[PDB]
């Protein structure tokens, strides 16, 4: 067991192993504050998130367990991984604090915004990342530029997947961003699958190509209006699939937009880039390209290697459907701290 040391970094008492040095706060991550630090053990720059009141409620408690489970499972270049997890607690009884340590990528995709080859590389890495998380039946749900971490090599990792609530029957505290959300999760108007994340990739890729937010909607309805202006009102075959009677009512009432020519919207874009965008930004949940299929699209010829696009090990999210006391979520998280083994360090 290591020696810890305490400091006050903006409201909060950080208590961390002596191994981590020169903590300097960089803002909020998912459910708590993040410090940049220096890892004396590895010589590396790391990010330390202190979860804010991890065990105040069932929601915080379950979400704490979820995040730690998520992180401990991901092992892939384009998906953030767990370098370390720790507590100052010396027993389960006094266990009150969780700190999660990952690599510090220099930046995220806001800060960056770009040539076509740059967009190829970055979107390529996102889809390579999504294939792996999708293959474990995990869905990001709020993929967006601020949770795409990038270093100066344009090497990219996805953060914060799997947190934004599954249905509207649950609350996880996590706040999504309107502009990158698939119309089906935003509005809950047909069922949804992993391709909610492909819609997002569509929106991010477009933005990288034009500098403009694709759909800067000011609310749910304005957002839906912006979207239909580009893709057109849904056809009779799409209407067939809308499960809600109010959504279908609303749509069939809007005065009808035609689908536009994506070439006349993405003018000056590489035509392969345009073709992919048309395959990503389709209303129909069953028709939208998947991560795997997008990886094989001509746009990515320079990057695609079927033998280096791995899938994940099976991930057991049966805990998701359980209804347990705060102390039960709490002890489960404790087990997961104690059993943590850090990634191997070669020379
Ligand atoms: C350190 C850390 C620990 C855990 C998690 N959890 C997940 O990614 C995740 C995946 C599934 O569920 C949760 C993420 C992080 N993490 C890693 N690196 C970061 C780098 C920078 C920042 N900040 C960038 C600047 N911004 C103003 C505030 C956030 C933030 C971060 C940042 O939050």
């Amino acid at each position: 067991r290591p020696t810890f040391y305490r400091q006050e970094l903006n409201k909060t008492i950080w208590e961390v192993p002596e191994r981590y040095q020169n903590l300097s706060p960089v803002g909020s991550g998912a459910y708590g504050s993040v410090c940049a630090a220096f890892d004396t053990k590895t010589g590396l720059r790391v990010a330390v998130k202190k979860l804010s009141r991890p065990f105040q409620s069932i929601i915080h408690a379950k979400r704490t367990y979820r995040e730690l489970r998520l992180l401990k499972h991901m092992k892939h270049e384009n998906v953030i991984g767990l370098l370390d997890v720790f507590t100052p607690a010396r027993s389960l009884e006094e266990f009150n604090d969780v700190y999660l340590v990952t690599h510090l990528m220099g930046a995220d995709l806001n800060n960056i915004v770009l040539t076509d080859d740059h967009v190829q590389f970055l979107i390529y890495q996102i889809l390579r990342g999504l294939k792996y998380i999708h293959s474990a039946d995990i869905i990001h749900r709020d993929l967006k530029p601020s949770n795409l971490a990038v270093n100066e090599d344009c090497e990219l990792k996805i953060l914060d997947f799997g947190l934004a609530r599954h249905t509207d029957d649950e609350m996880t505290g996590y706040v999504a961003t309107r502009w990158y959300r698939a119309p089906e999760i935003m509005l809950n108007w047909m069922h949804y699958n992993q391709t909610v994340d492909i819609w997002s990739v569509g929106c991010i890729m477009a933005e990288l190509l034009t500098g403009r937010t694709l759909f800067p909607g000011t609310d749910h309805i304005d957002q839906l209006k912006l979207i239909l202006r580009l893709v057109g009102t849904p056809g009779a075959e799409l209407l067939k699939k809308i499960s809600s009677e109010s959504a279908r009512n609303y749509i069939q009432s809007l005065t009808q937009m035609p689908k536009m020519n994506f070439a006349n919207v993405f003018i000056g874009a590489n035509p392969l880039a345009v073709d992919l965008l048309e395959k990503m930004l389709v209303l129909d949940s069953d028709k939208r390209i998947t991560a795997a299929q997008a990886l094989a699209h001509a746009y990515f010829a320079q990057y695609h290697d079927p033998d280096d696009e791995p899938v994940a090990d099976p991930y057991d999210q049966s805990f998701e459907s359980r209804d347990l006391l705060i102390d039960e979520w709490k002890s489960l998280t404790y087990d997961e701290v104690i059993s943590f083994v850090p990634p191997p360090l070669d020379q």
